[PDB]
């Protein structure tokens, strides 16, 4: 992270499969590392949080391909699938490198294993 100050956590826009007839939905996701969770809001700043991601429940992460839905706008090195226990999502941020700070952030608190080395 490093860049600008923000919160105990990190912030950005974060599209997600639409599997329907419309295309991808571009939420306000929420990059939590003190919860190491991932909160999405209908909108910048809702009632309350929609839909919780224990990203302790995270397998990984690969960088995908733009399908039929996704945006134009984002290129192809950005988008990025979460692997968890419930099941796998799909996501990309609003840039090529935006997206690869998402990848790391989320795979900077994946699950925990063996410590010391």
């Amino acid at each position: 992270g490093s860049s600008g100050s923000s919160g105990r956590s990190y912030e950005g826009i974060l599209y997600k499969k639409g599997a329907f007839m419309k295309p991808w939905k571009a939420r306000w996701f929420v990059l939590d590392k003190t919860k190491h969770q991932l909160r999405y809001y209908d909108h910048r700043m809702d009632t309350e949080c929609k839909g919780v991601i224990d990203l302790a429940e995270v397998e990984a992460v690969a960088p995908g391909t733009p399908t039929i839905g996704a945006p134009k706008t984002v290129d192809e090195k950005a988008f990025f699938d979460v692997k968890t226990t419930r099941r796998v999502y799909n996501f990309c941020a609003q840039d090529v490198p935006s997206a690869q700070q998402w990848v790391d952030r989320i795979q900077s608190c994946l699950s925990s294993g063996p410590s010391s080395g």
